[PDB]
């Protein structure tokens, strides 16, 4: 079971700077990161997921089992204990630090929406071969 598996790169994003400011990302990383089209690699095996996000020289590796407590390293470096759930084959939902994160795969397009209060941080990525 590998619905999400693959490599994807950022096409566009909305509200990057506002959101990164709100969550405590150092401004010098905010200034670098803003026009970076980061790459996400996802390995799904049934309920078990591994995902690696690359944005410049920064590389974050995460894993979780759906339905189970996991520890997710966020943008700042903060590690948060949470549960990631599937809502259908093609949608990953979690909440941490009052942020709602929804990751939806539609064919070759992944849409990631993080909302914290009124701020809706949306990222659209596209599959980039194997
Ligand atoms: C130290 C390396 C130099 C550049 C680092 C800039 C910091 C990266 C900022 C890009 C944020 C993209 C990650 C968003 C993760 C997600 O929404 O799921
Ligand atoms: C810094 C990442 C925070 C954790 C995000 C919740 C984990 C569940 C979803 C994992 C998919 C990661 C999103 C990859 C798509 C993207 O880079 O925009
Ligand atoms: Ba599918
Ligand atoms: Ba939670």
């Amino acid at each position: 079971g590998s619905s999400f598996s693959g490599k994807y790169q950022l096409q566009s994003q909305e509200n990057f700077e506002a959101f990164m400011k709100a969550i405590g990302l150092p401004e010098e990383l905010i200034q670098k990161g803003k026009d970076i089209k980061g790459v996400s690699e996802i390995v799904q095996n049934g309920k078990h997921f591994k995902f690696t996000i690359t944005a410049g020289s920064k590389v974050i590796q995460n894993e979780f089992t759906v339905g189970e407590e996991c520890e997710l390293e966020t943008m700042t470096g903060e590690k948060v204990k949470t549960v990631v759930q599937l809502e259908g084959d093609n949608k990953l939902v979690t909440t941490f630090k009052n942020i709602k994160s929804v990751t939806e795969l539609n064919g070759d397009i992944i849409t990631n929406t993080m909302t914290l209060g009124d701020i809706v941080f949306k990222r659209i990525s596209k599959r980039i071969g194997t």
